[PDB]
């Protein structure tokens, strides 16, 4: 037996773009008291009184967005720990949104990591998902992982240990996020769909749910950089490598269990990328 894992994606975006910690780039926007840093690394919390959340120093029109972030084991059934973009405090009621969420779970069911995009209201009032959900190659709670959204005016792509797990290529204007962003995030009771569509609901008995962020990375252009400014690189030479594709279509084939564009359920032609 050996360690079944995905393949090399070939090279680590993540280890070349500087650390920072928690104070250089973000502070906290809710729920002060469910937050501490300690020497830049992040612990956030929630319990029965509050949740809390946090948002970026800066906003961005593009680049290379993440941290190493650790779950909480046990029951955590409807509770959500995210790392996301989003515009919602610029564009109230009609924004875009580029999101990681972490799915709370029951023993002996894995985590889901959720992935999604909305774009000029989708998900604002009648929303329409475009979500993909996987599992993880690895347990999430025993140990720090690097999880990324890289966001150019070209794709997005979502990275969990430098391996990319989805690529969201531009198709058209209308389904791809095209206006500055903020980064945030945030541990919620999310308990109406969180944890099997809302079967299973937070537990308060098993508070509090604490979500862990550090090695913070922003490879980034804030709005009004010069235009000189490039997000960090995805590859050496731009644009996904065949290693990285690969790497990309194993965790697909592997571990993903749900996909907004292949859901018989869902009408399509609200979701043209697809």
């Amino acid at each position: 037996a050996y360690v079944q894992g995905p393949p090399s994606p070939g090279y680590y975006p993540s280890s070349q773009i500087t650390s920072l910690g928690f104070d250089q780039g973000y502070t906290n926007l809710w729920g002060p008291q469910h937050q501490r840093v300690d020497q830049g690394s992040l612990t956030i919390w929630l319990d029965s009184t509050s949740g809390s959340g946090f948002k970026s120093i800066n906003r961005y029109r593009s680049g290379y967005f993440g941290a190493n972030i650790k779950l909480q084991s046990g029951y955590t059934a409807g509770v959500i720990t995210s790392f996301y973009l989003s515009n919602n405090q610029d564009y109230p009621g009609k924004h875009d949104e580029i999101d990681i969420e972490f799915l709370g779970t029951i023993p002996g069911k894995p985590y889901t990591l959720q992935t999604n995009v909305f774009i000029e209201g989708s998900g604002d009032y009648n929303i329409i998902g475009r979500e993909m959900r996987i599992h993880l190659w690895f347990d999430p709670t025993q140990d720090y992982h690097n999880y990324a959204i890289y966001w150019t005016p070209s794709e997005i792509i979502f990275f969990v240990d430098d391996v990319p797990i989805r690529r969201y290529p531009r198709k058209s204007d209308a389904t791809f996020p095209l206006r500055p962003l903020w980064v945030y995030g945030s541990v919620w009771d999310a308990s109406s769909w969180a944890t099997e569509n809302g079967k299973y609901k937070a537990d308060y008995r098993y508070q509090p749910f604490v979500g862990k962020y550090e090695d913070f990375k922003l490879g980034s252009c804030t709005v009004e950089a010069a235009s000189s400014c490039n997000p960090a690189s995805v590859s050496p030479y731009g644009q996904l490598s065949q290693q990285q594709v690969a790497a990309m279509e194993w965790v697909q084939k592997n571990y993903m269990v749900y996909n907004y564009c292949d859901d018989p359920t869902r009408d399509h032609t609200l979701t043209p990328e697809c």
